[PDB]
């Protein structure tokens, strides 16, 4: 019955399943990558996330394939926004807002995202008091 990270991420996603991609104007009529990750953490985990990816990436320190965290923020090389971000849920799969299809769960095994994956950054503090 523990407050599981992936559980809460999917729990939040259950509300935004099918929403289209819109930069900045975060709502059920459209939401972007930074908008979606913002929403997820702000109302589920209660984390203070900003509005743009360039700000998001500086909220957490970077890691490699070995140090990936559940709920980690993975940055992708996307010319449309410069920096795209997705919520790493496990192995290579992550939930985010895709430009066309909308908010979905993609995989780093897919050639497009495999070359897109630049680095990962944990905005969640693993240590607690």
């Amino acid at each position: 019955m523990n407050v599981d990270v992936k559980s809460r991420i999917m729990d939040q996603y259950a509300d935004w399943k099918g929403v289209r991609y819109r930069l900045g104007g975060s709502t059920k009529k459209g939401i972007d990558c930074s908008g979606f990750v913002q929403r997820t953490f702000r109302e589920q985990f209660g984390l203070e996330l900003p509005r743009s990816t360039y700000e998001q990436q500086e909220m957490g320190k970077s890691v490699s394939r070995s140090n990936l965290r559940t709920g980690d923020l993975v940055l992708f090389r996307a010319g449309s926004t410069g920096r795209h971000v997705g919520i790493y849920i496990g192995n290579n799969q992550f939930v985010h807002a895709s430009t066309s299809s909308g908010v979905i769960i993609s995989s780093m095994n897919e050639p497009y995202w495999k070359k897109r994956y630049n680095e990962a950054r944990r905005v969640l503090s693993r240590s607690l008091e």
